[PDB]
């Protein structure tokens, strides 16, 4: 029952070719089977999409002391991942080099905006259960603190995938993560 | 001249369809002229990229006027300015984060795009040392990483502002953002070389 062989195939080919020149009978002849049998399990390329960014926060989920240091070790896994990790390296090289914010690819997009409010809901928590456990302050502005969260993460990848991994991403990042670390339980601009 | 209006035709066309998809003949229909008179001035897509990256570098360059690390602060709290009230400041910076897919297709435009990108580390690198210099910066700072530091806490900030549908005021969070990314770089142990 390996649903996860036509996913893979997807990811082959939004990877060489980007998702919008990607086509179903690609994706079906890179799967070596019938448009008829990939239809079976995923009706349009969005349900692929959807299902390698449920994959992708599946094992995220997975490998989840305290909540504030959880999330440290959330954030780090992350980026080893990206490096060690064939699928999530290539996947969020999709996401962010070749997923073009066109009309061809709206429905795609709104898939993607689709996690990325989960995600947002998942950081609105983990930042709440920090203000009450003294990790972070009351006073935290969590909804800019949400987008300082974002933004910190999302220029580190967009930095390392746009420049050709020029730099030491193990190196690099915990750097970035500790710092915004810092802000966000010691700045005073993160607050009310 | 007459290249203004081919540039700008370009540019709105990469707007609407994405760099990839816009050919010259677009282009040229857009622009209200031949295909001739287009590769006069513009010999192919990846020129036209350039000369409006240039421009977009030409006015940044242009608007700058105590000390010039407090000079960094301001062209940094322009630039996030101009970005929402410039339209081809905001439409060049889509283009470039939204619109520009890394395949093979698009690999010289890519090429050109990071060219463009060594400039600014240079002059990022220059504004670094000038603060060292002036002692804004403590001489210990570890400059190859501020410079990374620099490019992703902005990049993060742009990506963030186009690909979330500018759903949140770039007007407020961007001067947050700077001052903190400042703040960190004078500050924080973890920029420094040991
Ligand atoms: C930043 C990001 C949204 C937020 C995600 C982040 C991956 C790590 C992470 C895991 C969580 O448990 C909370 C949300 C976050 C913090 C995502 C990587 C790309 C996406 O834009
Ligand atoms: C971050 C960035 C490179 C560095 C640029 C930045 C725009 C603002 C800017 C102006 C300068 O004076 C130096 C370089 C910087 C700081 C660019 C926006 C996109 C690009 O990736």
């Amino acid at each position: 029952k390996t649903k996860e062989h036509l996913m893979l195939a997807a990811l082959e080919t939004f990877y060489r070719k980007g998702i919008a020149r990607t086509s179903l009978n690609e994706i079906a002849q890179a799967a070596g089977v019938t448009r008829g049998a990939l239809y079976w399990h995923f009706k349009n390329k969005e349900d692929l999409f959807d299902a390698l960014f449920q994959r992708i926060c599946d094992d995220i989920e997975n490998c989840i002391g305290g909540s504030w240091t959880v999330f440290r070790h959330t954030l780090l896994h992350f980026f080893e991942r990206l490096q060690s990790n064939d699928i999530h390296y290539k996947f969020h090289n999709i996401l962010f080099l070749k997923c073009e914010h066109t009309e061809q690819n709206a429905a795609v997009i709104a898939i993607a905006r689709k996690h990325q409010a989960i995600w947002r809901e998942k950081i609105t928590a983990v930042l709440t259960e920090a203000v009450e456990n003294q990790d972070l302050a009351d006073d935290l502005d969590k909804e800019t603190a949400v987008i300082f969260i974002k933004s910190t993460l999302d220029g580190l990848i967009w930095r390392w995938f746009s420049s050709g991994e020029s730099f030491d991403l193990g190196k690099t990042a915990p750097r970035i993560i500790g710092i915004m670390m810092d802000n966000l339980e010691n700045h005073p601009c993160l607050r009310r």
